Formats: structure tokens, sequence, C-alpha cells
């Protein structure tokens, strides 16, 4: 989410700390001057715009001190390219005389070319030998021209008062800033996205985010285990169980340093990748909240020590992982947010909730089984009243365990289970007071996880069926609005057709949004590639500028069309010139076929000739699926008279298939048989028609 | 929600009482009029045009009978700006002569400066001494001025005629109302909002606030406690029960006061402050409800009296503060809207149901249980069989008691809860007829309860998803037309980015929806500020105009760009004027970079000089991303031709940084190489291209 980006003004800017620079091409002879500092235009004088295209050689700042022998070393500097520094005279706009330091380096290209050269320059007219062409007097111009030294007066040598003999070190010091531009060099012309820092990754990598589902997979794992061997608390039999939390332990805790070492997405900043803030701001966000949760804390249960009854609870706090997992969630559920993701974060939080509330009533069982030492044997309670259903009843001489624990467990599980969905079976009963408190807790925060399913999964039949109604609801308006103005079934089902069939290939396509959401630019490179057909088949394009391409472009508009369709009726005013692409045409003159078109072709009439809009002699119909592109008469005028130059290759290259201004006359074998076998079967009262006949033949003539 | 309001006109003209008044400006010479009542302008016959902007003075209406002495006394009490009345023969527009009565009060200003004068008037014609410089008679004379001495003779003197020698107190009571100006000058010029009585304290403050989350939290607390108490009946043996009810009874006696000393929204008004009406309305609306409803009546229980069985109900009676509470929940929910506030009140009215009917099910079984002294055991009753199964059952000889008061309440809620959400445990049974017609009432009002939730909790999904989903359809439609159109991957993936890109930093604002909200002076105000960058830091527009600055943002477009993007390809004809305010830009003329654009730098061509259209001679590219302004030709021009004064200057201050229309002509030093080894390596048959070099000289020439 970044662009290939270029710095190298505000680079060289911040880099020349306070100094001047001038740029000016490489390749170009003479070199002309491209660019011009602010700090240059000051100390020189004069404006960006009058120094601009210059020569880089300054021959314009030159004057009768300077020293051939340095323009011809610049000179032979600038044809070989090699980075050099000089001292020389130089003449301000006033055409003061005053001495200059100069440094030159071009730049190379990413292709390994060189285009660029730089310029700096600085002054040492305050240590230089005293010279004056015309002055009010020798130590005013001595002083106006140290207050012009200032720039080699301020921080670059502001602990010169207090030394002597000071140029030993202040042309080294000056020289340092200006050989400190070869990393500005460094990126040659090219524009490209800024590094980052290694031991740093990227978090957006297929391999990290691998990583995160496996980290999720964990977490899960542990969510599952903790709850049960923390109620339960059962043996240590196998060192597996130890091996896994311990090695779980410690890769959340290799997450935590990548984490720490990886990039972080801020609100206030799109990317931000920099070490030295990031490990800090993870830090005082969630970092110490990660430590406090992630470390394994069951080492201090493997040892022994005198922490009496102190690690225990180690285990659910560790579980909380989870919420490294939800901060993560805003990204992650967008794998499967297309597919209702919070589907799976429900399905989870719902076992997770059974799992641990059957670890709950499980606690409060055991707790209140047996009445201590006083051995009342509370008959009252749950687990009693189980022992004895399933049998194995408890004894005494000593005491019968009865009831198995995993049996007991899957108990647990089970009235958990059927207390969060209300199908209350009621064979297990919360008899006791404690008991049948926590049955509120439970069914309360089971109504509430409840809820939220329905909505959830309400959520998705807007998707299913809206899309549907919408063309529902138009086709109910279409045939209600056609059926109550008595269309025959002809255009009616044409009609029909049309919507149903635009409809199918539309859909959701807001092609006229796409484009006006699309910037100018990428208007142009869209509607050029959809005219690329015409374009690269035409022979009347193969001569066009890219500017007049884009502009027509823009003006193409392309029609499908269906058989039977009539693009222009008899009669009508002809306003366009139209392509065909796909398809073929056919032409109807005085109810007869006069003309076919096929793929390439065009027709219409000369409108940058006539310039008077005409009607149409003709008919022209469809026969087959056509695609067709159109250009109206006024902005194809338009287009044309403001590209003179295309515009009369245009019209000498142009040739139309048929032109619906003109028309063709002709007559038919029967209508011919018919005379002639009339003229073989075969006046002073008729002066009015004759006149009439008098009056054409004059019109005519 | 109140606007600093200004009210002097109709502040003045209701204080007036029919009289008449003209204002006039205080710090100018000769303080001209800028104001004159209807009154006045009937009175003196001039019309309120004529009137403005003439002199306080009233010279205008001088005549020869006008006296000199009250003319500078006039003049000195306006050079000292003192309080004076006056009595003087003025001239009507007629030229009548007639006597008035004049009194002057200049106002002060909110920052202790003067800048008003107001005069008044007022007609003693039929009072003085009768004067005529022409009448028709002068009983005729006499009555006409009289009849004009309407004013005096009206309201303010109409008892004259029942008394002798009025004029003794009828100057008095002219005056009178013209004293009483002094409180119409009391908000000297300033425009602000009105007062509100004492002791009557604004609603929204803060302190006010936190009253209502207090009251809030003790109604709740009594909701819980009353029905335990009432049902349970228990001994009265901490008196901090009693205590705390009366403390909070008083609490809400003072809460009552404080609503009769409060500000309160009517929906015919948008704020209602008025005491005098404001406790009235409160009262005959719901404060004699809040009267009924929130007394400490549990003095009655507290004290021994004749009224056996009469003052028990009062609990739950008082309880119902939550409806006071319900009508604070138009305004007091919505602090919680912003998060689906309406949650807690279903949280809220969950725990209060199931509270009430675990005392409606504690009722029901302690009042069936017995059978009054005809010892009938009734073991069929939900508590007989609860005893049993716990154990201690009870015998008699006598009755033991068996279940405890504390285990048979949570025994009710439980009961009352499993049956409110409708998992049914089983285990606790409706044997009894009532108790069963009662388990038909729970669970209809249940499930009626039960499904407003579901509502609840689907309100919030729109808001999770329906966003996701308008950029999901965008981008699947975008994705689709694109592939179907064969775009290839670069400009395929520059369109996406563009899309990606734009809505990120876009989503829900509507900037054109928000700025033709908005009106069209806060708009000025608006582009004013966004355009502020090019406005202060370029020197053309230093010595602009405030209406040419708004005209010229409301003129200026912003654009962003991405490196890369060509604003101005070759060829295109230029019509905008563009400036850069961020990143950088580049110039391609004829495949070589000729020019650089900076920060602050201006491009383009002059329009108001060359008045025609030309074609882009170059190309420039981005290669930062970049922000800029530009600006259309036309209307440039058009305000331009307006503001022809800032014209002249606009056109002699502004240079460009390149011109559009001008190109360079360079050679490449490889070219030249090329030309040079050509030559070291070195005409009658070429008649017809000599034509033509001798056609392209003359058309040189």
């Amino acid at each position: 989410l970044v662009a290939p980006q270029n710095t190298f003004l505000e680079n060289i800017v911040r880099r020349s700390n306070d100094t001047n620079f001038v740029l000016g091409n490489a390749q170009i002879v003479d070199w002309p001057i491209v660019y011009s500092n602010d700090g240059f235009c000051k100390l020189s004088g004069y404006h960006r715009a009058e120094v601009m295209q210059k020569s880089s050689a300054c021959s314009f700042m030159y004057g009768e001190l300077t020293d051939k022998d340095t323009v011809e070393k610049v000179r032979q500097t600038f044809e070989n390219y090699e980075m050099n520094s000089f001292e020389i005279l130089m003449y301000k706009k006033n055409r003061t005389p005053v001495w200059f330091f100069v440094k030159i380096a071009p730049i190379r290209n990413e292709q390994d070319k060189v285009v660029l050269f730089l310029c700096t320059f600085s002054d040492i007219t305050a240590f230089k030998q005293p010279i004056e062409d015309d002055s009010c007097k020798g130590w005013g111009k001595f002083a106006r021209l140290t207050r012009a030294l200032t720039s080699s007066r301020g921080v670059l040598q502001q602990l010169a008062p207090s030394v002597q003999k000071g140029e030993n070190v202040h042309k080294h010091s000056r020289l340092a800033e200006v050989l400190q531009l070869g990393s500005d060099i460094l990126p040659q012309y090219k524009q490209e996205a800024p590094k980052t820092p290694p031991h740093i990754i990227l978090h957006y990598c297929v391999f990290k985010t691998t990583w995160d589902w496996i980290i999720l997979i964990l977490t899960f794992y542990t969510a599952i285990l903790v709850p049960y061997n923390v109620s339960f608390k059962t043996r240590q039999n196998n060192v597996a169980w130890l091996v896994v939390d311990s090695i779980v332990d410690v890769i959340f805790l290799v997450d935590i340093v990548l984490n720490f070492h990886t990039t972080f997405v801020g609100p206030a900043g799109e990317v931000i990748s920099d070490p030295k803030l990031i490990r800090m701001n993870y830090l005082k966000t969630w970092f110490v909240i990660d430590l406090l949760s992630c470390l394994p804390y069951d080492v201090i249960n493997a040892f022994e020590n005198v922490d009496e009854g102190i690690s225990s609870l180690f285990s659910s706090l560790k579980v909380v992982r989870l919420l490294r997992l939800g901060r993560v969630a805003r990204k992650l559920d967008h794998y499967i947010e297309y597919g209702a993701a919070v589907l799976v974060l429900l399905v989870c939080v719902f076992g997770l909730a059974a799992h641990w509330m059957a670890c709950i009533w499980y606690s409060i069982g055991d707790y209140e089984i047996f009445d201590e030492d006083t051995k009342t044997i509370r008959n009252n309670s749950w687990l009693y009243q189980l022992a004895l259903d399933i049998g194995t009843p408890y004894q005494f001489n000593k005491w019968e365990g009865g009831p198995s624990k995993n049996s007991v467990y899957i108990s647990s599980l089970y009235f958990t289970m059927t207390s969060l969905t209300s199908v209350g079976f009621g064979n297990i009963a919360p008899s006791t007071d404690i008991e049948k408190i926590f049955a509120v807790a439970i069914m309360m925060i089971g109504s509430l996880l409840y809820a939220t399913i329905f909505g959830n999964v309400t959520t998705i039949f807007q998707q299913m069926y809206a899309n549907t109604n919408r063309y529902h609801e138009m086709l109910n308006s279409v045939r209600d609005f056609l059926k109550l103005y008595q269309v025959p079934k002809g255009l009616s089902e044409r009609v029909m057709d049309y919507i149903v069939s635009t409809w199918s290939m539309s859909r959701g396509i807001d092609t006229e949004k796409v484009l006006q959401i699309c910037p100018k630019d990428m208007r142009a490179d869209i509607c050029v590639h959809l005219n690329r057909k015409v374009f690269k088949e035409h022979p009347a394009f193969r001569l066009a500028s890219d500017g007049c391409l884009r502009a027509l472009a823009m003006e193409f508009q392309t029609v499908h069309c269906a058989p039977g369709d009539l693009i222009y009726h008899a009669g009508e005013s002809v306003d366009s010139l139209c392509f065909v692409v796909s398809g073929s045409l056919e032409v109807i003159q005085d109810d007869e076929v006069v003309a076919i078109l096929g793929k390439g072709d065009v027709f219409g009439d000369v409108f940058w000739k006539e310039a008077t809009l005409a009607q149409s002699c003709a008919n022209v119909r469809a026969l087959t699926y056509c695609d067709l592109h159109v250009i109206k008469r006024d902005a194809l005028q338009k287009v044309l008279e403001f590209y003179t130059a295309f515009s009369h290759s245009f019209s000498r290259n142009l040739i139309l298939t048929y032109n619906l201004r003109k028309r063709i006359v002709f007559r038919k074998i029967s209508d011919v048989k018919r005379e002639e076998e009339e003229r073989m079967k075969r006046l002073p009262p008729d002066h009015p028609v004759r006149r009439l006949f008098q009056r054409f033949r004059q019109q005519k003539e």
C-alpha cells in the first residue's frame, strides 16, 4: 500500500544544511539548467525563470576578472563527468565581482546512464584578497563584503573568532557538507518505495500469515486443555502435557518477540516501520500485558519452593492470548469476512463457554458434596443424586468413590450445555442454594450469547435476496405498465426480451459510475483500450496523434444490437458516423435490399464537407448480433478542427462504405415486364396537366 | 440551542407605547439619521427615504419661528451626549408651524462606547398659545390644531375633560413614557442571548446530569428492594431500612421540587423557561402524579393509628418513579443511543420482571400451603414438595417450619427465571390450579419480552456490515467490468489501486454533499480556508480584495495525484492554470526532461493576454505524491474582468514558471557526435525537392 516514490528535492534540500545547489541536464549539448535553488536565486540576485534553461557553465555570470583556465576546467570536467571543486571570482546581478567556491557532481541513473549535473556554490570573499572596482570607501567595501560572507560566517564557521588562522580548517569544514552529497546521488533519478530495517519482517508476508494461523490453532488448543486440567487436578502421569505446555508457552514468547520485530499499522499513519519507535509503542500499548500473560509459568509448579499456593492460577491467566487474537481479528476475520466470518467466532466462544461452565459446575459440586470431617453425606447434592442413579453408591467403614472422573466431566459438560441452549432436560437438578444461583448466572449469559447468532444469521439474507428483489420490482412495474397500456404481443416481448437480456448482462455493473469514479487520464486509457479494435484495424487512425486518439476515445460510444433492430429509419436526420466491428448489417431502399454491411464497414455522411444535416434516404436493419461504434457529428467536427493537421489526412484517407445522403435509382424486372406488356396492349384536353409538365421541366431546368 | 440575538427595534417599539422615535449615529460628524419610526414619518409627513441620512438636528424641519437658543442647546447637548428634553415650534411638510416636545437620549455600547442618538417627539399644539400664519378662520385653525393633537388627547390624557388645569400633570404623564426608555438603552447595541430567572436552574448543566444519574441509581435500588420486603413481610430489625427509605423518598421530593424549579422543553417551543407558566404546566401535566407517587408514605407504617390495613400498598405505588425515568429516557438514552442504549433498558426490565414474578410465585405458594384451621396439609403444594425434597419435613403436636425464607426466596426467583427463558427444568411443578394459571401469565409475558431482544440485537448488524457491503458490491462490479474488457495488468492495477486508495481516504465523506448543504457565505469561508495556503504564500494574492478572494475560492479545485500521473499530455488543449503546494513535478519535451517543478510553482499560459486556446507542447508527469490547485480559464477571466482593478496588479505581478504554449529547441550530444562523424565520412536532378525548399523558404519569409 505504497507507491514507487521520488524524494530527490526533499532529500537534497535536507542534506544541503542551508547551502545552495543548481541542476542541469547531462545529455543535452551545453547542458541547460533544469533547476535552481532559492538560496542560489537570492545569492545571485537572478530569478529562477531568467536562470532557467541557461547554460550550466554560468557564462552569463562571468566578468572581466574570470579565468579562461577555470572556464576550460569546468568545460572539460563537464565533458568528462567527474567530481571536482573550484574557486573563482564571479559577478552578481549588480555586477559586483565576488569570490565563489564551486563543486560539481553529475548524477547517474538507475539504468546506469547519467542524466543530471549538480552544482554547489559558496562565498569566500571575506577571506580572499580584497577587490573593488568602484566603492564609496575601501573599508566600507570590506565591511560590505564581510556582511555578504554571512553564509560562511554562520554555523559553518561560528567558532572562528575564538581561533586564529582558521582557514586551515574552514575549507575542510565547508567541503564536508558538499562531500556528503554522494549519498544524495544514490537513488539515481529512480522513483521507488523506501526501505525498511532487517530483522523486522513485513507483517503481510504469507509465511507470517501461516504463522498467525498456527498461533491461532495453538491458543485454541490451549484454551481447550487448560480448564480441564485445572478443574480436575489430575495427576501428572505423562510428561507430554508439561512438554507441550512449555513448548507452546515458549513459542508464544517467540511470537511476542516477533511482534517486537515486525511491522505494525497505526491509525495516524498508513505504515509504521521504524524500529526505534515501533518496539516502544508495542511495549507501552500491549507488550507489558503480553509478558504478563505468556510466560511458561508452569515451571514453578514443576519445581519446588516455599511458595505454598502462590503460582496455581497461571493457566487461565495465560489462556487470555485469545485477546492477542482478538486484536489480530480486525485483519484476520477479513479472510472469511466474505462468508460471515463471525460464525466461526461464535462457534468458538460457544465451545469455550460450554467447557468453562462445565468445570464451574464440577467445582461447585465437588466443593459441596462432603461436609468435611462432620461426615454429613449431604444427599441433597446433585453429585450424590447422580451417583445413586448410576449405581455404585457410596459406602464407609473409609469411603467408596462411586462415579468416575470421566463420566463426571461429561456430566458437567452436558448440564452446562443443556442450560446453554435452554432445552433443560431436567434429570440433573440444581438442588442447593449455590448450584442454583450458578444456574442464574449461566442461563442469563446463555440467553445473551443466544441472541447474537440469530442476528448474525439474519445478516446474510439481505445478500441472498435483495438483488433478486430489485430485479423483481422493476420487472413487476414493467409488467403493470406494459399491460396497462395495451402493447401488442410483438412489441411487448421485444421490450421484455431487451429488459431481461440487458439485465442479465449487466446486473450490478454500473459502467457509467465506474467511469465517473475513474480519474480523467485513466478514463482516457480505458476508452482507448475499449476502442483499440477500430483504432488498430481502420487505416484512417494509423496516423493519429495520442491526444486526438484520447479525445476520440472519450467521444466514442459502442452499441450492441439484436437482429431486426433498425438503426436509421428512412427520413431521419443523419447526425452520426458509425463502424461495424461484429455481426452484419443490411440496407433497405424502397423496400428493396441495396447494400449489405460487414466487419470493419463504416457508413454515414461527410459532415466536415457538407456541414448541413440531411434526412436518411434508406433503412438499415440488423440480421446478426452486432457490435457498433458511433460518433456524433458535432464532437467529431470539434476534435477535427482542433487537430487540423490530422484533419487533412483523415479526410483524404477515410472512405465510407455507403453514404446516407445519396440514393440509387433502379427498376424491377416484374415492373419492366408489366410496362412492356402494357405497351403491347396499347391529349388536347390535357392542357392543365401539360402546364404542370412544363412547370416541372422549368423547375428541373 | 440559541443564538446571540438582538431585539432593539422590537423592544423599543413595545416600550414606546404608541409614541415615536428617531435614531442617528453618534461618532459621525453632524450625526446623520440612521432610522425613523413610522409614527414620526406620518407625523412629519416626510418619507423614511427622504429623512434618511439627514442631520439629527432636524434643521430641514426648521422655520422662521424657530429659536437659535434651542438650536444651540440641541447642538451642545449632542456634542456633550447628555439626556435632555425640549419644547419648540417646528414645521410639517405642508409648512404648517406646530409645537413639539422633544427628548434626546444617546445610547452607550457594550464596549463602553457610545454609538447611537435617540429622539422622541410629541405635539402640544392644543395646549400652547394659538398660532396661525394663514388660515380660513381662527376657530377653524384652532379646531384643526386640536384634531392634530390627538396623540396627546388619546390614552395619555383621556381623563383631561373630567378635570381642570390638567397641564400640571399632563407634562409629567407624557414625560414618564419617555423616561422609561432608560431600560431600553440597557443592552448597549449588544446582540446577546436573553436571560432566565434564578432559582430555576438550566436542565442541561453537568451537575444536573449527574443528579439525573443519581436519581436513576436510587430508583433502580428502590425497585430492587421494595418487592422483596413487601413480599416477605420481614421484621423491621435494623432501622437502616427505614432510614434509607425516608431519605430516598425525601430526595425524590427534592427532585420533584427541582423539576418545579428547572427548565423544561416543549414541543411547541424550543426552550421554555418562564417560572409563571413552567410550574403550572409541570403541575397540570405530571406533577400531581409525582406527588401522588413520591412521598415517604412509610411514615404511616412507622406510626400507629386506627387506619387498620390502609397504608400497606405504598411501596409498589412509589416504585413507579421509573416512569419519571421513562419520561427522561427520551434524552437520557441518547448518551448511550450510540451503543444501542435499549440494551441496558432491556436488562433492567428483565431483572425487574424476574424479581416481581419471584415474589408473586412466593405469594401464591404462601397463600395456598395451609388450609387454615382445617389443618389440611395440602401435600400437593409446590412448597410442601420442595420442603420434603430438601428435608426437614413439617411436624405437629404445634407446627414445624421446614424450609428457610432465604432458600425459599431464591426458589421463587429461580422458578420465575426458568419460566422467563423457557429452559423449564421441571423439578418444581405448578401442581395447583392457580399456580398453574400464573404459569400461563408468566410464560406469555416472558415470550413477548423475549422477542424484543432479538430485534434489538439484530438492529446493529446493519451498521456492522452494510458499509462493507457497499464497498464489496462496487469492488465486485469493478472486477467483473475490468476483466470482461480485458485490461492488461498494468492499467488494471492502476485502476484498482486508485479505487482502493480513494475509497480508503473517503469512505463515508460526501464532500460535495457537505458543500451543497452548507450555505453560500459559509461555503465561501470554507473554500477560503482550504485555499489559504496559496492565498497567503503566493505574492500575487497579497493585494486581493475579500470579494475577489471569495469568488476565486469558489472557483478553485484541488487535485491530489500519485507518481507517474500525466497531467497535460502533448498536443492537448491548455485551458487551466495550476499551482503546486506539495510534492514535485517534471516536464518531458521530445522524450527529454526540460523542466522540474517544485513547491509553490505555477505553470500554464497567459489566457488574459492571448485569449486563444493552444495545444500543449510537452508532457508533465508526477514523481511524488503531490497536491495541486487548478483554475479554469473562463471563470478566471470572468472574475478578472469583473475585478479590473485587481486585474492590472495581478497581471503585472504574476509570473509563470513554465508556459505550455512556448517550447524550447535543443540538440543531443550523441546526435551532434553522429552528425560530426557522418560529415567526416562524407543535386541537379533534385529540382522538385529544391522547389519544396524554395516553397518552405517563402512560407518562412
